[PDB]
């Protein structure tokens, strides 16, 4: 049986397999090449992935996401205390370890973050097994470069709960470098910069690769900047537009805000390949349909500060690595938000016209490299 590579992402996960001389990224039951890192509990079912994200507006209190923000942390960690003020689901304290508390099949239940992530990993495993036609038991799983031993342990524990032998836990930027074959270089230092703008986090990493050996030279970014912020800019824009068109404020109707958010995320994706997108939300608010449009240019304006803010962590990482821009051999795009043309323009311009490595879907590069590594480890 082939071993698999799994990107267990903050917002989206992705699974790949290396066989027959190549990596294939595996689409799920809906045809999607990435799967939301979401788990929902209802009066009757446990839903994972697309099914879980697709009912978030209906069931906010029992739809769990962002488990990766809790994994391997203590309850009293300032990160946990701060993050929990912003989630619709309850987080409780059990022996200074956080647990997510939900209603499931009529009963109050609580789960450790690694249990929630194990459910995501189970879905990713099953996605792979549907493609391969047999059970999968070996995996490489990735984590952020900044993850500590506790966060790495708990991630491993998630994989083991999901029925996987975890061949190795490897760093996301390293996996992305592997995807581009940058681990084969030979003697002589190669400096690689990974620019990873995802769904909820932004990570810049500078790696030095010397004869297949990776050193993390510098890291920077913002653990609370990502696609969700661009979605929100669009939300506030369309909230205002609805007010002017229909003289109604939808902002206190949680379901309406969430449904508009979904539509905004979709329109955003479309604007990476088209210069205009249509939004059509049946019965957005009090039976009023919301049928509108937005241009790529207007989207870029709404997010201009946030897009530009990605450059200073690049500046900082270069300073910390003691490297000039011209000393970076390769620039690698990771994370779905790097599909945004304005983001690519900013980074390319900052690097004075340098090529960006983007031939592998950026939201798939980590899984792609994990899959290669998994195959290497199997022999
Ligand atoms: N074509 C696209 N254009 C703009 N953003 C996109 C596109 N495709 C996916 N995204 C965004 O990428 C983000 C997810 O990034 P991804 O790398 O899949 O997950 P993660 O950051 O959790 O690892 C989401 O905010 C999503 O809306
Ligand atoms: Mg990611
Ligand atoms: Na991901």
């Amino acid at each position: 049986a082939a071993a698999i590579g799994i990107d267990l992402g903050t917002t989206y996960s992705c699974v790949g397999v290396f066989q027959h001389g190549k990596v294939e990224i595996i689409a799920n039951d809906q045809g999607n090449r990435t799967t939301p890192s979401y788990v929902a509990f209802t009066d009757t079912e446990r839903l994972i992935g697309d099914a879980a994200k697709n009912q978030v507006a209906l069931n906010p209190q029992n739809t769990v996401f962002d488990a990766k923000r809790l994994i391997g942390r203590k309850f009293g960690d300032p990160v946990v205390q701060s993050d929990m003020k912003h989630w619709p689901f309850q987080v409780i304290n059990d022996g200074d370890k956080p647990k997510v508390q939900v209603s499931y099949k009529g009963e109050t239940k609580a789960f450790y973050p690694e249990e929630i992530s194990s459910m995501v990993l189970t879905k990713m495993k099953e996605i792979a097994e549907a493609y391969l036609g047999y059970p999968v038991t070996n995996a490489v799983i990735t984590v952020p470069a900044y993850f500590n031993d506790s966060q790495r342990q708990a991630t491993k524990d998630a994989g083991v709960i999901a029925g996987l032998n975890v061949l190795r836990i490897i760093n996301e930027p390293t996996a992305a470098a592997i995807a581009y074959g940058l681990d084969r270089t030979g003697k002589g230092e190669r400096n690689v910069l990974i620019f990873d703008l995802g769904g909820g986090t932004f990570d810049v990493s500078i790696l030095t690769i010397d004869d297949g050996i990776f050193e993390v030279k510098a890291t920077a970014g913002d653990t609370h900047l990502g696609g969700e912020d661009f979605d929100n800019r669009l939300v506030n824009h369309f909230v205002e537009e609805f007010k002017r068109k229909h003289k109604k404020d939808i902002s206190q109707n949680k379901r309406a805000v969430r449904r508009l958010r979904t539509a905004c995320e979709r329109a955003k994706r479309t604007l990476s390949s088209s210069t205009q997108a249509s939004l059509e939300i049946d019965s957005l608010f009090e039976g009023i349909d919301f049928y509108t449009s937005i241009t790529r240019a207007r989207f870029e304006e709404l997010c201009s500060d946030l897009f530009r803010s990605t450059l200073e962590p690049v500046e900082k990482a270069l300073r910390d690595a003691k490297l000039d821009k011209a000393q970076i051999h390769d620039l690698v795009l990771v994370g779905g938000s790097t599909r945004i043309p304005k983001v690519q323009k900013l980074l390319q311009d900052f690097f004075n016209g340098r090529d960006l490595n983007k031939s592998i879907n950026p939201d798939e590069a980590v899984a792609y490299g994990a899959a290669v590594q998994a195959a290497i480890l199997m022999g």
